[PDB]
């Protein structure tokens, strides 16, 4: 069984920009959006002035609008008061109610331009976040690849500034072989201990199995994870760790000592028993699960009859 | 014989951006075009509005020959309703029936460029779904190559998001050497069994054989499929199977073990 944490993340940054410093060392604790390390800002705050002013362009730029739109209106109302005594013909008044339209319309021309540069402007701002690295999640940092100071570009891989992983519970990966696969029904307990500690038994819950396979070389193979609880800040990553896999918990059942079956064709197996004749009888016994100590037997042989471990002899009273 | 699921589909973005989330835990089954990763779409929102500004400026500047139009018009009708009495000759008609058309045209030449940026504006949205990935047929996720909160960047080669595979059904690689390949016809019944559970047999007609063979060092083989139905969720991807396919079975007739044979000559 290899081990890992619950979760892992490669982080990295969209721009290119010489990486100006970098907070953090290894083995700190980071909390969620936390700031990390610093990208260069400059050309950022570069197009950020320069947004802002063709803001201001456009805000004197309806400034003027402003004023002619005064200009039309009073024109107008300055028309239709004498229009009341019929002023110089509609066609004045159709020459100043149509022009002050023409005003309006310019006024709310130059809103929709102001409109798509703030909208701009967002797009100006949103490229400077980039810059500022933060920690998608929490956990202790585990490698920083890029050293500070060095020159970094983003037009094809994602760089990799630094890695994380939580360390508060650490799911195993116990490859078990791809022969014993169809078994190992979910919920199932089992337990696992480390090579460095010798005896200090871990226990759990098996949770899943990974649908896909990685082989090494010959024989496949197949993951199963756990979720052991990780106090007192042990288990360092990719440790080793040997895995016991409750296979099953078949109880109210019998099974036969090693050293007393016999074994007939490859298939059969003899086994002689005391009777309560006291006159000695062999049983074929059907067997397939086994243990290290003992072959389980759930049918062959009637409970509470003695069994010649040594010396086996059928219709040989002892 | 190989293992693998029916059909396998590997999945990607189109765009750059971080990966805000990734709902979908492997294992879990999937429903086409339902929704998976999520990559940031603040970009895109604000070419939206963008355009949407555009759209509301070209709003406006219609507005203007709209008024305009109805000047041209009143003044128009306006000369002629005394032209019936031989106004200004037909000198002053030409001056107005003509700027009339102008401004008719002006409306239209507008429109023209709502209907440009209306179809700019589906330009727009179709980014934004890229943002959104969505699965393109159903299975359960096999594998998760890209963890969450990565950065991602599609400016190049394809991203592997993560891979789906339909297990409703299993097909098998049977590798069948090179020397017996010229036999082998379609249709002709064959079965096969797994290391892992010893004894029990599955069966079924053979598919196809594939055109191109691939090695391993010595000796070409070339691969034949089935199709396994697959009950219980068992039948895990990869598995080893051995697998048995059928020559001729004539029958009535004597065959010699070849245990004691003798050969002269």
């Amino acid at each position: 069984g290899k081990l890992d944490a619950l979760r892992k993340v490669d982080v990295g940054a969209q721009v290119s920009g010489q990486l100006k410093t970098l907070s953090v060392a290894i083995g700190d604790k980071v909390k969620k959006d936390q700031l990390l390390g610093v990208i260069d800002p400059e050309q950022a705050e570069n197009q950020i002035k320069e947004v802002e002013a063709t803001l201001m362009e456009l805000r004197a730029q309806r400034q003027q609008a402003e004023a002619e739109l005064k200009l039309a209106r009073v024109t107008y109302s300055r028309q239709q008061r004498l229009a009341q005594t019929q002023a110089v013909s509609q066609q004045d008044l159709d020459n100043a109610a149509t022009e002050m339209a023409v005003k309006q319309a310019q006024i709310g021309t130059i809103d929709a331009q102001i409109k798509r540069n703030q909208a701009s402007l967002d797009t100006a701002k949103t490229n400077l976040d980039y810059t500022r690295i933060v920690a998608p999640m929490a956990g202790e940092v585990t490698q920083i690849t890029t050293l500070q100071g060095q020159t970094v570009i983003a037009a094809q891989q994602a760089p990799n500034i630094l890695t994380l992983a939580d360390m508060s519970a650490m799911l195993v990966k116990a490859q078990v072989s791809e022969a014993d696969v169809i078994h190992l029904k979910p919920g199932q307990k089992a337990w696992f201990t480390v090579l460095g500690d010798q005896l200090t038994r871990y226990e759990g819950q098996i949770k899943d199995v990974l649908p896909t396979p990685e082989k090494v070389n010959d024989a496949i193979f197949y993951y199963a994870r756990f979720e052991v609880p990780n106090p007192n800040g042990l288990l360092r990553l990719d440790m080793t760790a040997q895995v016991h896999i409750q296979l099953t918990d078949v109880k109210n059942v019998l099974t036969i000592p090693l050293s007393a079956l016999g074994d007939p064709v490859g298939d059969n197996r003899y086994k002689v028993k005391l009777l309560r004749n006291g006159e000695t009888r062999e049983r074929e016994v059907t067997i397939g699960a086994r243990n290290d100590t003992d072959v389980e037997i759930v049918k062959g042989l009637e409970a509470g009859d003695e069994v010649v471990i040594g010396e086996a002899k059928p219709g040989a009273a002892q």
